[PDB]
């Protein structure tokens, strides 16, 4: 007998035990929470435009975003942390954008998005998860929607032979495409095994849909051999993982699974891909150690890799793991989390009369994703569970027609799940991920060599500027490039003069060394705003389209004399 | 007092937090300090489409071109010196705006760019007889006209102005030219007087210059005299703005009808009306004091019955290093942030005034350490004559080691403090993003929200009129209206499907999609995203929302329901080469 009795209060001066990384949902950002307090410590802009830091306005952010900087929106769902040997290594966080078909990488040492890619020749990146073993070499990303190839407006027919969607592999370290695998059907969610050979995804188009399993080794072998095509103007190797006249691809196997299956979750012992049944009141358990036989043609029926199909309740959507042998599954219709024992389910599937269900806990209301601490790793610790519920109804004060999501913290450390905290959140975060405090190591101040602003350092070099010291205004036709340091009471350049119509770039290097002393820069009535934290260089470009005197000021309260940290841009009329 | 709000319990107060440099307003529950909602205002919100939709860009006007704001000062409208829960107003220092939020729908419903000024900072509301005016400070001195011929702040036509906005119409009411500049502002409990601190009586542009004078001032406005001159036509106008402009500067040492200047040290910052209506209290900042202005001495001051403007000061308590802001428990105590000493100091106002008269008395009751460098602070109901003395939030700018490390950028630390007793007790550290400067609390029963939109709501009434020109009944119609290279899609939305599940256009067509959520259930919000076109918006129950974008890519393009949602559809774009060149 072990009780669930962890402390959930983090009082003043006490620190949280875990980091939580929440998807920002339809709002487009990533959020850092402290767990168990469930307080938001930081917002990391990704696909949104952030007025505060200037993400989406600065030259450094728009460089990372590339052409997709033209979009002001994103739709995030699935945040995941890079792994080495099946354990979080604290290097990167990755997240999808369903709205504009992107994957972004966040560097966890600076807590900023440092790379972003628009996945070519697909629409809507939804499902996303990382290779676990030997490390996160690939980011695996589902493109949800079937589209014509090419999508040039000659063919709109979605049953055309060249209409399909694809499974996507991004090189985690370079954030370039690795390869794409054409599949049958629509892709929903995906996960990876604990060896690197296999990955799997639920599919909902084309009484039984499937989980498609990928032999990533076979895909890799084909790419190395050059046995691939390319699509349109993308150099990405494209492999064909569809069935042809009933004949399987080398790259894929289609495992029949009921019914419009949704969640696709790898157990922390590495034994199972568990697909949540959604319309079927079941989960289906695929034995990963039977997949080699499946691909080698030693099994009579792709159904032979199914070793469990527990009946759990109405509307199973997602599954997580406590590392003790239990799975935890959201029941969307019954509005519960059900705790069940995986090996007992496997024995039940063979016909033994054993109850594998341990507990059903009511949640409020209509849970979608759920996440137990370290569940994506072989160190799953069985301490905390968050269930992310879509309808909060009366659980919080009314706030008008739009309601928050209810993210409920549940103590799973003992035999009985216990609901301990209701956390309201904005714009349907949908899913989250937790890490131990000691798995995350952050920088206190920036490195002057940081790649995040290395292109700005390069630009300064071409102008002969030492960013650590210089306060200079460079004139170049109708372009004006202001460079300044900022510290203690004043901007290093307190006034400058331009001509109406000039394109002004302001680059600021914060040379304060004290942690937490962030600077800001706002140009009044010009739509210009950005952050410059200690030892960072930030830059922003705008046109001086209004004659006269225009004030700029430091936005980030950094000193008793904050109100007075200002400068003047004087714009001479045309 | 209950500190922790368990599952199934509700908060006792609403808190409305400024979004700081991030530009939104945030709704929190107090005392849990959890964020219940975000209200987009000056930011572009991917989730609801604020800043992308036609309804939101119509409210923002020309300023819809800006993707940023910088807000500090949220305030709730009042009737007879008590919150009435109708509106929240807030400033934008970055692009010189004031915005109004309707507290029944929890959305920004009006926005104004204040003409002929730069940087709206200080903002507060008339209390009595109700919030007729929104008072807003423009912080920075600029030339008039600001056409690029004169840049000198010492020119006789370089100045800044105090701004009054009609709260109900969200049009300018008047502007008062002042000497110096403007920082924070508050209003009395009669409707006659408003007051603002000034830190730049020097009209300088550099740090040393702004600190030269031993005293700047709080400028006091006789609003009755301003209104009297407006109705008498005794005003001018600047540029193309019709806003009445009154001159509240001194001439050759002679006071204007509209203003008086009370010398106060030094670069004073906070300007806070006591809840009993007795004082404007200016926080001394560079001076380790607050200056207490007796509001009942102001009529005599404006009537020339006092010899020296300092005669309206009846207290100047020495409190500590860097006083910035003051709030009130309704028990006769004031609470002031000490930015340098990093404390909140509780002090008794009537004893501070006695000490000013020389009566040696210790008016300081407690100094509580906060973490670290507090700016604003706010006690529950402090801006009303119902100040209840229960909760206090101090908003500190350096959180240092109070939270887990999250990289070089740190959160702010908004600390909840129990003040219901004689001893202040720190109960909760609340990390927040992007520097909320200030917040405002309301009792749960002071706020009444709608669960479902009204079909005649002015928020989308222009969209209803557009639909009418097309012969469209929005509650029923699922139709595609073609008009040259414009395509206007109108659909209803309710489970199980979009009312229009596919439509075809020509490459380059300008497509407007208008969706009416005809579902009646509450919490059933719909969303709409067009993949790879940067298009996203919310449609809540009985709302009509619309968004306009160019179909610049040939081929098939999926759209889907984001919120609460298969619920998908297809836009088919015929290639330009198959249509007239
Ligand atoms: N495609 C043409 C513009 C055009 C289109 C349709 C009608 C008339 C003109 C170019 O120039
Ligand atoms: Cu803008 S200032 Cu003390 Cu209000 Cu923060
Ligand atoms: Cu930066 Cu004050
Ligand atoms: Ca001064
Ligand atoms: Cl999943
Ligand atoms: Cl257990
Ligand atoms: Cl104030
Ligand atoms: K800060
Ligand atoms: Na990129
Ligand atoms: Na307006
Ligand atoms: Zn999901
Ligand atoms: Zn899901």
């Amino acid at each position: 007998v072990k009780e669930s009795k962890q402390k959930i209060h983090v009082g003043p001066g006490e620190l949280d035990d875990y980091y939580g990384f929440w998807s920002g949902g339809h709002q487009g950002e990533v959020r850092v929470l402290g767990v168990p307090s469930m307080r938001e410590l930081m917002r990391i802009p990704v696909f949104n435009v952030d007025s505060a830091t200037g993400w989406g306005l600065t030259n450094e952010s728009r460089h990372i975003m590339g052409d997709s900087a033209k979009f002001l929106n994103g739709d995030c769902h699935h945040p995941h942390i890079s792994m080495t040997d099946g354990k979080y290594d604290g290097k990167y966080l990755f997240i999808n954008d369903k709205a504009n078909s992107r994957v972004a990488r966040i560097r966890l040492d600076i807590m900023k998005c440092d790379k972003m890619i628009t996945v070519p020749n697909v629409q809507a990146i939804h499902g996303l998860r990382l290779q676990k073993v030997p490390h996160t070499k690939y980011v695996f990303a589902n493109a949800e929607f079937i589209i014509p190839h090419p999508n040039d407006g000659k063919v709109f027919d979605l049953q055309d032979e060249n209409s399909y969607t694809m499974y996507n592999a991004i090189d985690a370290e370079t954030m370039e495409m690795a390869f794409q695998v054409i599949v049958d059907g629509n892709l929903d969610n995906t996960d990876a095994d604990y060896t690197g050979r296999f990955a799997a995804a639920t599919c909902y188009n084309s009484e039984r849909d499937w989980v498609v399993v990928f032999d990533i080794h076979a895909v890799e072998a084909a790419v190395k051999a050059g046995d691939f095509i390319t699509l349109g103007d993308s150099k990405t190797p494209v492999l064909d993982g569809r069935k042809k006249d009933g004949k399987d691809s080398k790259f894929t196997r289609y495992v029949p699974v009921p019914k419009n299956p949704h969640g696709c979750n790898t157990s922390s012992d590495g034994k199972y891909f568990i697909a949540a049944g959604k319309l079927s009141p079941t989960c289906s358990m695929i034995a990963i150690d039977k997949l080699p036989d499946l691909f080698a043609g030693k099994l009579a029926d792709p159904r032979d890799v199914i070793v469990g199909e527990p009946e759990l309740g109405l509307g199973p959507l997602h599954t997580t793991f406590d590392g003790r042998g239990n799975a935890y599954t959201t029941l969307f219709i019954d509005s519960q989390v059900v705790k069940w024992n995986m090996e007992e389910a496997v024995r039940a599937y063979k016909g033994e009369k054993v109850n594998y269900i341990k507990q059903k806990l009511d949640v409020h209301y209509q849970p979608g994703h759920l996440h137990a601490s370290l569940c994506e790793t072989n160190e799953a610790d069985g301490k905390w569970l968050v269930a992310l519920s879509k309808f909060s109804k009366d659980r919080f004060l009314p706030v008008g027609p739009l309601h928050p999501e209810n993210d409920q913290l549940i103590d799973i450390s003992g035999d009985e799940m216990k609901l301990v905290h209701d956390g309201p959140t904005f714009a349907e975060p949908h899913d989250c991920i937790m890490a131990r405090r000691d798995q995350i190591k952050t920088k206190k101040i920036w490195d002057r060599n940081d790649p995040f602003f290395a292109p700005t350092v390069e630009m300064a070099k071409k102008d002969g500027i030492n960013l650590d010291t210089d306060n200079k205004v460079i004139r170049d036709g109708n372009k004006v490039r202001v460079y300044m340091t900022s510290m203690a009471p004043a901007f290093g350049v307190q006034e400058f003069t331009v001509k109406q119509g000039d394109e002004v770039t302001v680059t600021i290097t914060n040379i304060d060394q004290i942690e937490d002393v962030s600077w800001g820069f706002v140009v009044v009535n010009h739509g210009v705003s950005m952050e410059i934290s200690p030892q960072q260089t930030s830059s922003i470009t705008f046109v001086a389209d209004k004659p006269g005197l225009h004030w700029y000021y430091c936005s980030w309260f950094c000193h008793a004399l904050h109100m007075e940290m200002v400068g003047r841009m004087m714009v001479e009329p045309a």
